[PDB]
DNA sequence: TCCCT
């Protein structure tokens, strides 16, 4: 296998409903497609961000991360 | 629009 690291990387809140998607089938298929893990912390209030774990091999955090950045394109 | 480990 390879290298296993953590990543935390944080997201707009007004992108949250884009990038988890409805029923999470985006952050679901994300993380069936490309493997990883992700875990993110209560959403937090006051605040507009999010925080997103991400726990898996660099593939995985690579794959993954690409695709989390690549859906901020269609909110956009 | 909303979810996960």
């Amino acid at each position: 296998g390879g290298p296993i690291i953590t990543t935390q990387v944080t997201i707009p809140k007004d992108l949250a409903g884009s990038i988890i998607g409805k029923g999470g089938q985006r952050i679901k298929q994300i993380r069936h497609e490309s493997g990883a893990s992700i875990k993110i912390d209560e959403p937090l209030e006051g605040s507009e961000d999010r925080i997103i774990t991400i726990t898996g091999t660099q593939d995985q955090i690579q794959n993954a991360q690409y695709l989390l950045q690549n859906s901020v394109k269609q909110y956009s």
